[PDB]
């Protein structure tokens, strides 16, 4: 399918969005409502994800998390706002989106001319630090700059799943916005947290990996 929504563990699902360059996002099906992790590429791709969500649960989509300011994590925002979902991010992500959205849209369209020239749609729930959703079962945190200055991780403690965002993935990928020297420092700060992790979901390439994906990418970026 153009997009798939698949259970990883209990309420924790992975989204494979095959539009444009494949990106993987996540969904958490909570008792009172649904949390989307990563807005997907466009308002149309967001609508496609919502269609899949409405075959699994009738509960409202409460919020979407922009895990960075880039088009693959924030492009769907207009759609999510249009159906009453809050758009959630860190202060830094919101700040960078405000200043740099035009630039990232232009960059995206250089490789993907078919990609729409999307207007800015900012997060409207903006956090000064780390934050949780779903009564602490969805835990967003910043461990430093990497693929972008602002990219965050999302951890699901009950299921021991870490969403890797654009930070963790199989291939070196795009380094145009990256802090290449900070990248391994951020991955080491992450590993120093000693989170129980059974599964890491890569934000690009094949989603399902073990905790070793962290060390895999760390080795790649040190050689870049
Ligand atoms: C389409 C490009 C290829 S460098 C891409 O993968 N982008 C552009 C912004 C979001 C995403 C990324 O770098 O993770
Ligand atoms: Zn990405």
């Amino acid at each position: 399918a153009g997009m798939s929504l698949t259970q990883v563990s209990g309420p924790v699902y992975v989204v494979e969005d095959n539009y444009y360059v494949q990106e993987n996002s996540m969904v958490y099906f909570g008792a009172k409502g649904v949390t989307v992790v990563g807005a997907t590429w466009t308002p149309d791709t967001a609508r496609e994800l919502h269609k899949l969500i409405k075959r699994v649960s009738r509960k409202p989509v409460l919020e979407v998390i922009n895990t960075n300011y880039h088009t693959d994590r924030a492009g769907g925002n207009a759609y999510w706002k249009s159906i009453g979902a809050k758009v959630v991010s860190t202060r830094q992500t919101r700040d960078l989106m405000k200043s740099d959205w035009a630039e990232i849209v232009a960059f995206t369209r250089k490789g993907l001319p078919e990609y729409p020239d999307l207007p800015l749609v900012l997060p409207n729930v903006v956090h000064d630090g780390d934050f949780t959703l779903q009564e602490g079962k969805v835990r967003a945190f910043y461990a430093g700059p990497a693929h972008t200055p602002d990219g965050i991780f999302v951890y699901f403690p009950d299921e021991q799943v870490l969403y890797g965002n654009c930070i963790l993935k199989e291939k070196l990928g795009n380094l145009s916005f990256a802090d290449v020297k900070a990248y391994p420092q951020t991955l080491e700060r992450l590993k120093a947290m000693k989170l129980p992790i059974k599964t890491v979901i890569g934000g690009h390439d094949s989603p399902l990996h073990g905790p070793e994906l962290i060390d895999h990418y760390e080795a790649l970026i040190k050689a870049a």
